[PDB]
């Protein structure tokens, strides 16, 4: 062998020091609220964090699907404030849900409604 080897690393980041003080002993209950904007062939799902900015929130879950959100689910990072679900089906009521989950566990999901606009090969003049 030749003086073995190693792997140095160093860099700066923008975030707190994972303070243990933060409330991480319980799960993040339902968020402040959840807004959804139905689009022709898309849907801008905009949500908001819980008033309490002390609970450690790893990420949230976005469930969508006609009849029930269980159909499909999308997971993202906390930073993410809203998700634009593209390649969807117009003229259809999509049930979007949102639930806060952390290392402690999952919370209570929300119930919303978003009716995509009628494509009609040209929603103009409507």
């Amino acid at each position: 062998g030749s003086s073995g080897s190693s792997g140095p690393a160093t860099d700066w980041l923008s975030a707190e020091t994972f303070e243990s003080d933060l409330d991480e002993t319980r799960v993040p209950e339902v968020p402040s609220s959840l807004h959804v904007r139905p689009l022709v062939t898309s849907i801008v799902v905009s949500w908001t964090p819980p008033e309490n900015q002390n609970i450690v929130v790893r990420g949230y879950a976005i469930g969508y699907g006609i009849g029930s959100p269980h159909a499909q689910t999308i997971k993202v990072d906390y930073k993410q404030r809203y998700y634009t679900i593209e390649n969807l089906d117009p003229s259809s009521h999509y049930v979007i849900t949102l639930k806060a989950f952390n290392n402690v566990g999952e919370g209570i999901p929300l119930y919303e409604s978003a009716v995509t606009r009628p494509h009609t090969s040209g929603p103009s003049s409507g």
